[PDB]
């Protein structure tokens, strides 16, 4: 019972960090290639055939259509979420004097829009911060790195500045070292997916292993979105570094939570593998962070939280790896030089010129 899992949670950790080898060559990454395989599957598609004039037309309904023409940003005069224009156009808008002329179908929604299954009506090209294998969306580094995310009171302009973010979790993280850290899993967030129950059920079943209740967000209707508990308040990033073990799981797509998580050198429980964001794919299971399947149930959370508060050392290795890797590959150096390799292996596929459209605002700069 206990030496079963005991061992194959050890093989797969053996395993997997026998397996990785680095996202780059040197931890400096000059030719900005550590997630360079997500853009090269993400844009693959269309190298045989190329984005017509058609396509673009076509997919404008998936989202906000962004245009740089002769190095001057473009972009529809109505962005369904203005702020999450912003926190994109903090990064197009350096860039823009150095592009050359596209047309960008960016999705500011949290949902994909190109579902695999459909066809033809959903071939592309659409820009997306999160996606899965069924959808045909680009994926771009969010507009929550900069500013536009989740509205909260911690956050009262919704969550961003991810370059303050940084400093500030990193001095939180000196401060406070494991063995100081609460033995317990973590978690504090609203009920966007269902895969989160069981995680909450188990903190009022057993609140000595898991502290995790639900919060309540802008799109709250009834007590179901609290399975019927008193709303708790929003903790912050830098209070959930004083426990040893914290869980992320996927909203209506991938959420915002984790790349924070790590920052905190506690061990990170990532539930479900579907929804991804650009940096995902280099975030290497059992190396970086603690697997587990979609709709966890409550024994195995005892099991895995158990193992690992009775492998102390090796938790820790886990939390120190995955804290360097969201330190040395995901500063705003990463994102900033990833949507220009992004744009850039883009504006190749376009099969047609880049002409000017009147009904267009001025961006900038
Ligand atoms: O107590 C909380 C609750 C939420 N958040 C952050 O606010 C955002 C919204 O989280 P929520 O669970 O409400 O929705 P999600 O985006 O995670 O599906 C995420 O980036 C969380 O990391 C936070 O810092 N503290």
């Amino acid at each position: 019972n206990e030496d079963e899992f005991s061992f194959k949670i050890r093989r797969q950790i053996e395993k997997a960090n026998a397996d990785y080898k680095p996202c780059s060559s040197d931890p400096q990454d000059s030719d900005c290639s550590c997630h360079a395989n997500v853009l090269k599957r993400d844009l693959a598609p269309y190298k045989s055939t190329g984005v017509t004039r058609q396509m673009i037309e076509s997919s404008a309904r998936y989202g906000t259509k962004y245009k740089i023409y002769g190095h001057r940003l473009y972009r529809d005069a109505n962005c369904m979420f203005p702020a999450r224009c912003e926190g994109i156009e903090h990064f197009l808008l350096p860039l823009v004097a150095t592009l050359p002329d596209m047309d960008l179908i960016i999705n500011t929604r949290d949902y994909p829009q190109l579902n695999a299954a459909w066809g033809n009506a959903a071939g592309g090209p659409v820009f997306s911060f999160s996606k899965t294998k069924e959808y045909r969306d680009i994926m771009y580094p969010a507009w929550t790195f900069w500013a536009g995310g989740p509205a909260t009171k911690l956050h009262p302009r919704g969550i961003g500045r991810w370059d303050q973010m940084r400093e500030k979790l990193e001095k939180r993280a000196a401060a406070i070292p494991w063995s100081q850290k609460r033995s317990l899993g973590f978690f504090r967030g609203s009920r966007t997916s269902d895969e989160r129950d069981s995680l909450i059920l188990l903190s009022r079943r057993n609140p000595e292993l898991v502290e995790a209740q639900y919060t309540k967000n802008q799109g709250w209707k009834s007590p179901k979105d609290t399975l019927d508990a008193p709303a708790a308040d929003e903790v912050s990033f830098e209070d959930h570094c004083k426990y040893k073990y914290l869980f992320n799981f996927r909203g209506v797509a991938a959420s915002f939570r984790l790349k924070h998580l790590f920052l905190c050198k506690s061990l990170v429980f990532h539930v479900g593998d579907e929804w991804q964001e650009f940096f995902y794919d280099q975030l290497k299971p059992w190396v970086h962070y603690v697997p587990l399947k979609s709709y966890p149930s409550q024994q195995e959370y005892e099991h895995i939280l158990s193992f690992f508060k009775k492998n102390d050392a090796l938790a820790q290795e886990i939390a120190q790896r995955g804290y360097d890797f969201i330190w040395e590959h995901l500063r705003m150096k990463d994102i900033k030089c990833y949507w220009r390799k992004l744009l850039k292996r883009y504006v190749k596929l376009l099969q047609y010129e880049v002409k000017p459209e009147d009904q267009l605002i001025y961006i900038g700069p």
